């Protein structure tokens, strides 16, 4: 199998917010058949971000999931060709971020080219005025449909002031190649940012995720 117990990771991501533009890159390792991996990012266009940093780190790869040997792992199965996912975020108060993720694998190094567009965010909502505290754990539930997966997940940022500020994510994932279908399964989800700077220039951020049915 070209899925080995240690492999890192390299991404760029270009997008933009309420369209004012930046670019992010990141350099990670991950244990796939674990579930974990951690990355640095550094922003390299558009810094210092003027929105909190939080509504991108989910953006920031399903290989990396625990999956039991009794559900069929449509991830670990596209390699080496690999696979690309679309997602749209909708937030509560009509703040809606569309993103992709190109996946490819060279050598042991998994490759992301990533766009991220999000509009509407309220000025003085949580996503602007930068109030988000850290995303709670999460399961997602995905389903096949029309020959491709689809994940969805109802995720909530703890808030500054106290409460939850709500977002509904769709997941489409696509394999290059075909690709045993899995059958309905969930996905338990914990990101959390683990250190960063007064900006967010530098940000490193943990996963750990793990299937059941």
């Amino acid at each position: 199998s070209v899925i080995k117990p240690d492999m890192k990771i390299k991404l760029r991501m270009e997008g933009a917010v309420n369209g004012h533009p930046f670019a992010i890159e990141g350099v990670g390792l991950g244990k796939p058949f674990e579930g974990k991996q951690s990355m640095d990012l550094k922003v390299k266009e558009g810094g210092p971000l003027p929105f909190a940093y939080d509504i991108l780190t989910t953006v920031f790869n399903r290989v990396f999931a625990k999956y039991p040997e009794n559900i069929v792992d449509y991830f670990k199965q596209s390699f080496p060709e690999g696979y690309s996912w679309e997602r749209s975020m909708n937030y509560e108060d009509g703040g809606i971020c569309n993103a992709t993720n190109d996946i490819t694998l060279d050598g042991d190094c998994y490759i992301y080219e990533i766009r991220f567009d999000g509009v509407n965010f309220p000025a003085n909502g949580p996503v602007m005025q930068k109030r988000t505290v850290k995303w709670e754990p999460s399961t997602e539930k995905l389903y096949v449909r029309d020959g491709v997966l689809k994940g969805d997940v109802n995720m909530a940022l703890s808030l500054e002031g106290g409460g939850h500020y709500r977002c509904d994510f769709k997941t489409t994932y696509k394999a290059k190649k075909v690709v045993q279908l899995p059958d309905y399964h969930f996905v338990d989800h914990h990101i959390e940012i683990k250190s960063h700077d007064k900006d967010y220039s530098n940000v490193n951020l943990h996963e750990h995720a793990e299937a059941h049915s």
